[PDB]
This record gives C-alpha cells, sequence and structure tokens, in this order.
C-alpha cells in the first residue's frame, strides 16, 4: 500500500475523544479513507474485514489493550507487515522499548501536537518507502 489518499486507516483507541482527534488529524493531511475501532479485539475483526493498510492505535484498553494487538498482528501471515503506529499516554522508556520490541512502526506519547503526529506517520512513510 502506498501513501496516497486511498490508504485506509484504522484508528484504535477506548476513548472516542482520542479517536476523533486522530480522524480529524488524518483528514487535515488528505486521509479519508479512516475507521475506527474501540479495542483490540474489535481493531482485529475490522482487520479481518481487510483493506487496511496502517493502524494507529492506543496501548491501555479494556478486552485486548495494544500491546497484545501489535503482537498480534505482527506474527499473524496475513498482516504481520502492517504500518502500527502506537499513540499513547505511557512514556516510560521500558513502555517504549516493549512496543518497539515487538514491532512498532513508531511511536507517540500524549499528549501529541498534530506536528509530531504528522512528523511520526511520515518517519514511517518514508521508512517503509509508502
Ligand atoms: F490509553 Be493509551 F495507552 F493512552
Ligand atoms: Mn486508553
Amino acid at each position: 500500500h502506498m501513501a496516497d489518499k486511498e490508504l485506509k486507516f484504522l484508528v484504535v483507541d477506548d476513548f472516542s475523544t482520542m479517536r476523533r482527534i486522530v480522524r480529524n488529524l488524518l483528514k487535515e493531511l488528505g486521509f479519508n479513507n479512516v475507521e475506527e475501532a474501540e479495542d483490540g479485539v474489535d481493531a482485529l475483526n475490522k482487520l479481518q474485514a481487510g483493506g487496511y493498510g496502517f493502524v494507529i492505535s492506543d496501548w491501555d484498553m479494556p478486552n485486548m489493550d495494544g500491546l497484545e494487538l501489535l503482537k498480534t498482528i505482527r506474527a499473524d501471515g496475513a498482516m504481520s507487515a502492517l504500518p502500527v503506529l502506537m499513540v499513547t499516554a505511557y512514556a516510560k522508556k521500558e513502555n517504549i522499548i516493549a512496543a518497539a520490541q515487538a514491532g512498532a512502526s513508531g511511536y507517540v506519547v500524549k499528549p501529541f501536537t498534530a506536528a509530531t503526529l504528522e512528523e511520526k506517520l511520515n518517519k514511517i512513510f518514508e521508512k517503509l518507502g509508502m
């Protein structure tokens, strides 16, 4: 998948407020193909629905937390290379390490600015040649 306007995003967070910030930011960046999920399980259900080219995910969520969601994606042969950008309030280095090692594409700490989100998505695009 390429970082054109068609790229389909899944935005995962247990708080709609954060999902809403991220969707609106993506729109501003020219990405309108965006769906939401409320937790890791819901997210896996949509991911299984097919078509997604990028995940942005919270960490602390009921049902399945985002570290589990990230690991699950990375271990699944059908989606193991799916970009996953963590966006979370967890700021300790051990958290950043656990997610990095689990294969996170990137990591943004809440609260974040619009410029930061844009910068970190662009870094992932460049890295993967999207
Ligand atoms: F709830 Be998230 F991890 F900020
Ligand atoms: Mn949360």
